[PDB]
């Protein structure tokens, strides 16, 4: 579990045994916060003024959040997962303290609630003090923000709850662990109502293709209809990439085709990454990945 | 500007004011070699082997090849380019001495002749000693393999040439310099047959995308009818993507949709990253970015 020894000598080094032999390192300007919450190491700093990342914040040692590219990932699993869904009016989000995954989920005009639940409510708290444009969301009339464990949350909620639950969790080494079985996937299916829509952070297609090929196969088995991973740029997680299994409870639903276009929707020029064509494009994989969608 | 000093502490880090503020670092396990060459500083080394890169090899302190994600590159840029031309002949490639491209042009059965002009002849040298699966095309008796100046070359070539001309550069800071100048590319169009095609080293549209949009507007100016982006993932370039610019001289081609599939040839199921689905999904560009091609 990596902390505070990983910024050394003006830089941080995002070094992990998640991904032996390889750091990505920035320039650290000013440390902002840097300390141990109730559940994780959280650093938070102003990186080099003359690059482009302004703010970054990690959590165990890896970057969660930068102030230059936090609109990919955001954009991406707040829209493909909503654009898929025939008329989403309730959404929870497990994970997503520091609010990005809201920011975009609120910008859906068929939303009339959503809760948020993040295990660590410092994230939140550090989310609203340094990343202003990202926590806005937090304060939104239409929002719920509980601190709580993401699995005895889903565990205490009814069938048929909601129409959409977006799953933006912390790798699987800390307190996300749980988060990538089997029996928190089971659970997920049972709170979505029938024409519910999954999406998670899914991880990479360089480093983690195995643990993929699992969730994606125990994820059809415990009774999803359908699973395809979208993937998707980020320069500050590891390998450049991340994606989101996207999930449908319903058959038949063609979920790499976006159901209700972001183009139809007021908001859609506001977009910096997400759009139809990205909508489309990010489920076509290289080849040696392409099984995990076919 | 940077040399033996990127390794320090058992670690390579690619720091380097292109781009200002970041570096991605790999462990050494055995540096394999390390010294400049007429032209640039050449490093190679053999990475951790608790990770996945294998060898890796370092010009002027820029990583260009690693073992594990190497064919992605060579991949998109040898075959959307050819796959875009209805019969590639006669190809060019500017820069390539590793072979890499070359190995992916001599899988097309329309080729009758590859030159490849690099400035570096180590380059090629140690390709052949350190990376054998990449370097294996430039013993091909269908390649004639230069050593000189990409700019002198082709301002040396007769007009209408060569039916696909491929610039596979190191960055902008070094010898290659010229060779994303105006200049260069009224060469290039010249040197192409009237249904020719060229594609580049293009860059990051995280780090370069004024530069990005002032090529695409000068080629267009020199004359060629046609200039499309077309993104990829590769790991160990900065941010984790690079691009190509593929630009048609011959009016209403579409580069962006297969001329010839690859589906329809003998190799397509050798390949490890392209395929028509690839082909098609890496002209689709982020939002911030999409006026390069619209
Ligand atoms: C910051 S968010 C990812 C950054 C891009 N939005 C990842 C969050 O997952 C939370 N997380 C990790 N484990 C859990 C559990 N078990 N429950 C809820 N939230 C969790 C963790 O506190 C981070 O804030
Ligand atoms: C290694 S290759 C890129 C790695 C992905 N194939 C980049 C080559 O560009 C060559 N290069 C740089 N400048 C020139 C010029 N001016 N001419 C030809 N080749 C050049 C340089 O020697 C590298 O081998
Ligand atoms: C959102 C989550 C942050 C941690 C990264 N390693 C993966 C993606
Ligand atoms: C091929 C070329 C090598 C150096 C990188 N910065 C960009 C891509």
């Amino acid at each position: 579990m990596p902390g505070s020894e990983l910024i050394s000598g003006g830089w941080f080094r995002e070094e992990n045994d998640q991904w032996p032999g390889q750091a990505m390192s920035l320039r650290v300007e000013k440390v902002l916060y840097d300390a141990p919450t109730k559940f994780q190491h959280l650093t938070i700093f102003e990186s080099d003024p003359k690059g482009p990342w302004g703010t970054v914040m990690a959590l165990d040692g890896c970057i969660q959040v930068t102030d230059y590219d936090e609109f990919v990932y955001h954009e991406v699993l707040g829209h493909t997962s909503l654009c898929s869904h025939p008329k989403p009016e309730r959404v929870l989000i497990i994970g997503g303290g520091d609010g990005g995954v809201l920011r975009e989920v609120l910008r859906h005009g068929t939303v009339e609630h959503c809760d948020l639940v993040d295990i660590d409510g410092e994230v939140m708290e550090q989310s609203k003090q340094h990343f202003p444009q990202i926590s806005r969301s937090l304060a939104d009339p239409r929002a719920t923000v509980r601190v709580g464990d993401g699995l005895a949350f889903v565990r205490q909620t009814p069938d048929n709850t909601y129409d959409v639950v977006i799953i933006d969790t912390t790798d699987p080494a800390g307190p996300a662990s749980k988060l990538f079985g089997e029996a928190f996937y089971k659970d997920v299916l049972r709170i979505l109502k029938p024409d519910g829509i999954c999406c998670n952070q899914g991880e990479s297609i360089w480093l983690d293709l195995e643990l993929i090929e699992k969730m994606s196969r125990f994820i059809r088995e415990t009774g999803f209809a359908s699973v395809q991973y979208a993937l998707m740029h980020v320069p500050t997680y590891p390998c450049g990439s991340i994606g989101t299994l996207v999930c449908s409870k319903k058959a038949g639903v063609d979920v790499t085709k976006p159901l209700r276009p972001v183009e139809d929707m007021p908001f859609a020029k506001d977009l910096k990454y997400y759009d139809s064509e990205m909508h489309k494009a990010s489920f076509a994989l290289p080849r040696f990945a392409r099984h995990i969608n076919n």
